[PDB]
């Protein structure tokens, strides 16, 4: 129930996002990137990307 990332959330396209708002997303990805480690469970693969976050 993401809720935040619902279907209507697509409306964001209508809001014609600026640009910097997306950049900040880097903080979100950073959180996920670390979560990607889960993929590393399969020996290792996504963990390699984690290196980016350092």
């Amino acid at each position: 129930r993401i809720y935040k990332g619902v279907i209507q959330a697509i409306q964001k396209s209508d809001e014609g996002h600026p640009f910097r708002a997306y950049l900040e997303s880097e903080v979100a990805i950073s959180e996920e990137l670390v979560q990607k480690y889960s993929n590393s469970a399969l020996g290792h693969v996504n963990c390699t990307i984690k290196e980016l976050r350092r």
